[PDB]
């Protein structure tokens, strides 16, 4: 299926192209230097690859996008919903070495140019947030964790009350994520879901036989956003699988657990 609203600009990097002034992109599976099971572009420093190939594969993102890699933001992603406002003094935070990602983070935005924020993804919902109005970027995390918690709603609610933002304004798009084709849970997974302030919580869930759903993480998501305030017409969600596109993307359901992360971009200029 295409990768619309993403763009291929081959092997590396998906690049969000009506927004680009903002950069925005999630990157592909090629290109890299990390070796199996993190075949090749692995962008994580929190999966056991070796550390110099992550660095060296994020070193060239970071030159493709014209930019140093002493100017981007990582998070320690414990699937909550934690959304920090990235500001100067958070530059080059786990850019090099994790222990100064920062803590028990799943969301970021900021207004500061030049500051490129960064999340690693392997099957989890990447979801972008971008207010012109406002001059906003923001990129969130959300498995079936994140997605119970609404960190795709915090992410409005906070540019709303502390930003000042029109939700009207907002503009989100949700990247590559396991499709309801590959992702199937348990009633713990499926209680907590259906406990979000949506009311249509089932349009994304089906029962297969008892105790095991079939569940599309992508449609919670873009629905907890409308709920949220931004309107539907303001919203791409892409139709790429991370576990069904083999050429293009790790996949931690697919590859038995044991995997590289692609991450998701997003920063003004
Ligand atoms: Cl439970
Ligand atoms: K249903
Ligand atoms: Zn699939």
């Amino acid at each position: 299926n295409t990768y619309n609203p993403f763009r291929l600009d081959a092997p590396s990097m998906l690049l969000i192209e009506e927004w680009n002034q903002v950069t925005a992109g999630f990157t592909t599976k090629n290109g890299g230097e990390s070796e199996p099971p993190f075949h090749s572009l692995n962008t994580g420093l929190h999966v056991q690859d070796h550390e110099q190939h992550v660095i060296n594969n994020r070193k060239k993102v970071a030159d493709i996008l014209k930019t140093d890699l002493h100017d981007w933001v990582f998070a320690d992603q414990t699937h909550e919903d934690r959304i920090h406002k990235v500001t100067d003094g958070d530059r080059a935070s786990g850019a090099f070495r994790y222990d100064t990602a920062l803590k028990a983070t799943d969301g970021l935005y900021t207004d500061r140019p030049n500051l490129f924020l960064a999340l690693c993804f392997a099957d989890c919902v990447p979801v972008y947030f971008y207010d012109p109005v406002r001059s906003l970027v923001g990129i969130a995390h959300a498995g079936w964790k994140g997605t119970a918690l609404g960190i795709a709603a915090s992410m409005v609610d906070m540019w709303i009350r502390r930003e000042g933002s029109n939700p009207a304004d907002i503009r989100a798009v949700i990247g590559p994520a396991i499709g309801s084709c590959c992702y199937t849970v348990d009633d713990h997974v499926i209680d907590k879901i259906r406990n979000l302030p949506l009311q249509q919580e089932d349009k994304a869930f089906l029962t297969i036989k008892e105790g095991e759903y079939r569940l599309e993480l992508k449609e919670v998501n873009r629905q907890l956003l409308v709920h949220a305030g931004i309107p539907n017409g303001q919203i791409e969600v892409s139709s790429l699988c991370t576990s069904c596109e083999r050429s293009l993307f790790f996949s931690h359901r697919r590859d038995r657990g044991k995997t590289g992360r692609m991450m998701s971009f997003i920063g003004l200029k």
